[PDB]
């Protein structure tokens, strides 16, 4: 008799599924060598009223992006950027923070952001990082460019492209791809043996705190300052030159107008040996003591 077809199941909406046809690119926000993030509007009504979102996609590594999505999808913390969903190849949809990262926000808001507010941001970054460490992750890319500004009073860790799980009962993750490491943010064990501990993120945090205290000025950046300390024309010998400097005991200097008590907390992040470094919880205590 009549053509047979399939009875249609009632289709619910998944609020975490973003349809490609409604996701409209506004502009680039940032990138790496394999990934990039764009500002889009998700505009199903087509009248430019939809919400703005940050969209992370691959540059023309799918497995790594899917792993990043699964990591972020399951992080819930006020100082970690919010997962919104996916668009499926696959794109990661996150909340968009108009102020951008500390690199964008700090140079423009020096007058508004005093030492007290910097310390509160420092606490917030530590709380986010301590949460990540409690989920048994190492971030491996903690720098001011990856700290987003939600408001004058709040920051969030805003990218997880290099984040890796540390195996249960084990203490570090060993890295293989290292061609694009942010070496001027990396602890010695990372630079020398390619091992990543939670203590390695504490080291990076120290450097990120330096950036925050210098309002992310490009002439005071950890790279600029290190290249001054070791020489800017060593090419492929740069990292060995860096490693030796750190071995000698040389560190980034105290930022202008940074009180010594703040600088001492920073130096505890940079004990040459991972086991000798401060923890994120102890940093929080330290900053809070300075705020009260
Ligand atoms: C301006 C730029 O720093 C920026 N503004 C953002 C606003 N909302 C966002 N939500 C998620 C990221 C994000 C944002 N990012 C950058 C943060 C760092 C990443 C780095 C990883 C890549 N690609 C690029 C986008």
């Amino acid at each position: 008799g009549d053509i047979v077809s399939e009875k249609k199941p009632a289709t619910e909406v998944d609020p975490t599924h973003f349809e490609k046809r409604f996701l409209k690119r506004i502009r680039d926000l940032g990138e790496g060598h394999f990934g990039k993030v764009e500002l889009c509007r998700y505009d199903p009504e087509g009248d430019n009223t939809g919400e703005q979102v940050a969209v992370k996609s691959l540059k023309p590594h799918i497995a790594d992006l899917k792993k990043e999505i699964e990591i972020l999808r399951n992080l819930y913390h006020e100082n970690i950027v919010k997962y919104k969903g996916i668009c499926t190849g696959i794109k990661l949809i996150m909340e968009f923070l108009p102020s951008g990262s500390l690199k964008e926000y700090l140079p423009k808001n020096k007058n508004k952001i005093n030492l007290k507010q910097q310390l509160k941001y420092a606490v917030q970054i530590c709380k986010g990082m301590d949460y990540l460490g409690s989920r048994q992750y190492v971030h491996r890319d903690l720098a001011a460019r990856n700290v987003l500004v939600e408001s004058e009073h709040q920051v969030k860790i805003g990218d997880f492209g290099l984040t890796k799980a540390i195996e249960t009962d084990k203490e570090y993750y060993t890295v293989k791809d290292d061609r694009d490491s942010p070496v001027f943010w990396y602890a010695p064990e990372c630079l020398m043996q390619s091992k990543f501990y939670i203590a390695s993120d504490v080291w990076s945090f120290g450097v990120t705190l330096h950036e925050l205290l210098t309002y992310c000025d490009s002439d005071s950046s950890p790279m600029a300052l290190f290249l001054k300390m070791i020489g800017p024309t060593h090419g492929q010998m740069t990292v060995t030159r860096l490693v030796n400097t750190l071995k000698e005991g040389k560190r980034l200097p105290c930022p202008p107008n940074c009180p010594d008590e703040v600088y001492q907390l920073m130096r505890k992040c940079w004990e040459f040996q991972p086991s000798n470094r401060t923890s994120f919880q102890n940093l929080i205590e330290g900053f809070e003591a300075l705020l009260k």
